[PDB]
DNA sequence: TTGCTTGTTCGCGATTGCGAACATATA
DNA sequence: ATATATGTTCGCAATCGCGAACAAGCA
């Protein structure tokens, strides 16, 4: 299973998750840009952890549709906080990175746009 | 209803349909990048068509999204296609533009992400 | 043994977000 | 009558994606 992500379904996930290539380089892969670059265009091959990452990733954003969730079958009409600023959103989760902030921006933005809640 | 969008709301709305600013702001806005920057920096309101142009996206992304849930409910593992340049996308689909690059490519990261296609 | 692999670094053109200024049309 | 909202253009620092070159680590 582990091992045949291609270049474009790491460029999907990564676009889904709304991380930007520097985020993601740092942050995961833990390389210079340009290596996550190469990684994206076909150049060198996906590296396992790094896929492996993706799905924790992927994991995480599960748990967070899964509250909400919770909250819409409870009557509750979301105002779910889309934090324009990364520092805005660390101010209210110290112990998170980027890598939250554009998960949680993600959840937010598919929830809007489904319409099922408001953001602020 | 129409007239109550945020600013973030519209950066939520376009960064899910992966849209780029350039391109909304071309395309849907009929604007210069600056005003749609402008639009979702909460300079000026976002104008009641972009709204609606941005809701009716979301529901040509709604009919894409079912007609492959149609596809993963007979049985199929689909094989979607994911186009990295916008003129692969578009000598398959002459009578589209960039819009429909991003909603396909937003659709199949989506469907990928989840866990029931894989990426070509 | 060294070709394929993979990473880093540098340079460069293209692109973006934003401040600032200008223009308009309209209440 | 006129502030005010809203669009445009311009310049600029910052950022990004890519080509090309260099280097280490192999198998
Ligand atoms: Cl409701």
């Amino acid at each position: 299973p582990l091992g045949s992500m291609t270049n474009k379904e790491l460029q999907a996930i990564r676009k889904l998750l709304m991380l930007d290539v520097s985020e993601a380089a740092e942050h995961i892969g833990r390389v210079s840009a340009r290596s996550w670059q190469y990684w994206e265009s076909g150049r060198s091959a996906v590296p396992d952890d790094v896929e492996q990452e993706m799905l924790d990733l992927a994991s995480v954003r599960i748990e967070m549709m899964s509250a909400i969730d919770k909250r819409l079958a409870d009557g509750e009409r979301p105002k779910l906080r889309f934090y324009n600023k990364l520092d805005e959103y660390l101010a209210d989760n110290p112990d998170h990175n980027v890598i939250g902030w554009r998960l949680s921006q993600s959840v937010a933005a598919l929830y809007y746009t489904e319409g099922h809640a408001d953001l602020i």
